[PDB]
């Protein structure tokens, strides 16, 4: 045992987490946490959940490695539940990998990612994904970890945790979340 | 990770997923959604739970590559909650992969395969298996899966889904359920 | 199939799974089961759950392989919701095998494995752990299982399971529970 290695998905961890971050909000001095949120690139932009940002006076996200931003919001999406963020990228922002060439398969082992410290949560994808219907996993998706991350072994973005048929939790597929990304950070809200 | 494969269990989601089926009950008009049903042999008989059939007016089954055939019930058997249905078998009907040399051991990878498009869960066994006890398992174990195969790493079956002490799921050993399905094959409904 | 091998955790099962033992009470003639517990050391020593043992009038400890001792409360604590029993060491008892060198990561897979016959979940170390915070695991943590271990796919204790935020199960790390089982066996109960 003690020359062995433990079967272990640490090294997804190390790769994805330090793009997961809290997402918060600031009403006037009263502090909530909303929920978790994804780094997507170094322009700085952040996806999360609607719901999570819905009624926020004041939007603030924070990094494992202990830095703080405000951020505003870019826009959302109703149908798919989704908000991209922005904050001002210091030299140096963790950005959640993303493979796009990478074809999601039923049966893939997925961690499911969210910042409440952070909490990680193992299981496969059930079923792979408005435009098109979501993708399912066994990994537990709940409040503290709605809209974080759910990747792969590798590390690789699969898709963005999202809430609301039991014991099954969902996600946005990644290729779809970029679309809505994308179409969010041009136009505004997108229909 | 480009380079790199993800960790997972789609290789036996191919070998065994084509075999499970989703069950319908066609009254007179409605159709409801039944539950789930395995595929044993080629000449077309499935095995599913005895509360999934139990009140059936006409008996559908609707296998993942788009064919549907009616089944006719072969019998039951209450205590292990199973039955056994037939339908003709147009050359080449996918099968359950079975290998009665195989002996489960705890700890094992399984997955939970139910067709409610068709979804999968993973779990190991926690504990191996009327005439005897039943194998367990953490896999999620719900309605959309009851009478659905539990299969390993490999594709294996190494049970029947069940429903009905928290947190564990029940399946009925393939070994049992073989020879259930035999008897029944024979003799109709057996004691 | 039938020549490759089923992916399984079965190795760290065998390894484990002799050490942790079922808790019983004997009040006077009922007897009831109060939960698990884990042999430490061939002295005899067995850490278990303070609420277990709580209101016992005497207390048994049954092995899997058979024998049944009587065991002596050496002490508990409150805060961490542990107790030490002690029992006569035939020579030849199964212990806990633990790596003090060996440092949990986030990530790593883990078995709960616990003695209502013996119930055994898998999940992963969600969050690395009164003086220090617990570890947190998706691995299913229920009564059947309380006061069992938690180990990794080689077998080595990572923690003791512990009951009392949805999903997430609680485990004491297994370097703070050597270091509260050490004072208690000096002491008594430590504060």
């Amino acid at each position: 045992s003690t020359d062995e290695t433990p079967a272990s998905y640490n090294l997804a961890v190390r790769r994805a987490a330090p793009a997961v971050v809290n997402v918060y909000n600031r009403g006037l001095l009263e502090i909530r946490t909303l929920g978790s949120g994804v780094i997507m690139d170094q322009r700085g932009y952040i996806i999360t959940n609607k719901h999570v940002i819905n009624d926020a006076d004041q939007i603030i996200v924070a990094l494992q490695d202990g830095r703080v931003f405000e951020a505003l919001l870019v826009g959302s999406d109703s149908l798919t539940d989704l908000a991209v963020l922005k904050i001002n990228a210091t030299g140096g922002l963790p950005t959640i990998p993303i493979n796009a060439r990478r074809v999601p398969h039923i049966g893939d082992v997925v961690l499911a990612i969210g910042n409440p410290g952070q909490t990680i949560t193992q299981g496969i994808i059930s079923a792979t994904g408005g435009r098109q219907n979501f993708l399912q996993t066994d990994a537990s998706i709940n409040h503290g970890n709605s809209g974080g991350a759910l990747v792969n072994s590798l590390g690789e973005l699969m898709g963005i945790n999202t809430l609301s048929p039991e014991g099954i939790g969902f996600a946005i597929p990644f290729q779809l979340a970029t679309k809505i990304m994308d179409k969010l950070i041009r136009d505004g809200r997108v229909i």
